[PDB]
């Protein structure tokens, strides 16, 4: 893994707060990830390591906790502690009651105001802010997507944060990847930029699958030939232009996350943008 060597040399297991297993109670499944409680109270999410695992999974498990623990930013999910001295091993994580962003967008689509344009911009700003922090600390996420963004709560005042559920040829998330990534296996900060562009499309489409009527191979050929997605329905021009900038063919021509963040912020300052109405579905279609 491209992150393990640096994290291992610059972060210690002693930095991880071991919580006695007796003080951890699992409450309910969430998706393995459980809602748990630490007392004897703190509300947490709990990732488990299956007892039947390799010594590589043992490493992967430890490294997840070490890598998360190296970060300190409001738009990046926290590692609360661990319980590695008991089986099955636990990682204690910031509980995000809002759930994943993709599910949130789909379930909160305006149906005959659940969401407004400014709400989408704030989510995009939140994630862009976290990505800038990651970039500034030379961390390449490699799987920026709505499925890996979490929300603190559903109502107003919600905060979006970057995480990684770790789900990542047939397995490559091609629809979120720039050409140099799915052709050459090159990953940089500018490949995260491309992915963020796709995430923006997910947000303002209100949770649609990217390249809606296309398979992965069709997207592969589409993108390599210069093809790009159309704007989501009712998407403001200034927002779409951020997307198309993120999708410049050469990484040198893509903006960094400082610039992306500035441009998102400019959009929130534009009444014509934030007063734009999101589309409404109508059941019978
Ligand atoms: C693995 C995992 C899960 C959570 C989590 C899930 C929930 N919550 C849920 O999963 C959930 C919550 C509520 C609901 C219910 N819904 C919400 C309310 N609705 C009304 C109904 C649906 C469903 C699922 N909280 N915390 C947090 C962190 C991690 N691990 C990582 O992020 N690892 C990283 C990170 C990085 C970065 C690159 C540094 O690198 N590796």
């Amino acid at each position: 893994n491209p992150n393990y060597s640096f994290a291992g040399k610059t972060s210690s297991i002693s930095d991880l707060k071991e919580v006695p297993r007796k003080n951890i109670t699992l409450i309910r499944g969430l998706g393995e990830v459980y809602e748990g409680q630490v007392s004897g109270p703190l509300q947490v999410a709990v990732k488990t390591l299956p007892e039947v695992c390799s010594e590589q999974d043992e490493l992967d498990f430890l490294m997840e906790a070490l890598i998360i623990s190296k970060f300190n930013h409001q738009n990046i999910v926290r590692c609360i502690g661990v319980s590695l001295q008991s089986l099955p091993r636990f990682i204690l994580l910031e509980l995000m009651a809002g759930g994943d962003l993709k599910s949130f967008l789909r379930e909160t689509r305006p149906r005959p105001s659940s969401l407004a344009m400014l709400d989408l911009l704030h989510v995009a700003r939140d994630i862009a802010c976290g990505c800038q922090y990651l970039e500034e600390n030379h961390f390449i996420h490699r799987d920026i997507a709505a499925r890996n963004c979490l929300l603190t709560c559903p109502g107003p005042g919600r905060v979006a944060k970057i995480g990684d559920f770790g789900m990542a040829c047939a397995m490559l998330p091609v629809k979120w990847m720039p050409p140099e990534a799915f052709m050459e296996g090159i990953f940089t900060s500018k490949t995260d930029t491309w992915s963020f562009g796709v995430l923006l499309w997910e947000i303002f489409s209100l949770g649609y699958m990217p390249y809606p009527s296309k398979s992965n191979q069709e997207v592969l050929e589409f993108v390599t030939s210069g093809g790009r997605m159309d704007p989501p329905k009712n998407c403001p021009g200034p927002v779409y232009r951020i997307m198309t900038q993120c999708w410049q063919h050469q990484p040198e021509d893509r903006p960094n996350f400082a610039i992306i963040l500035e441009r998102i912020e400019y959009c929130t300052q534009d009444p014509d943008v934030i007063n734009t109405a999101l589309p409404i579905e109508y059941g019978p279609l």
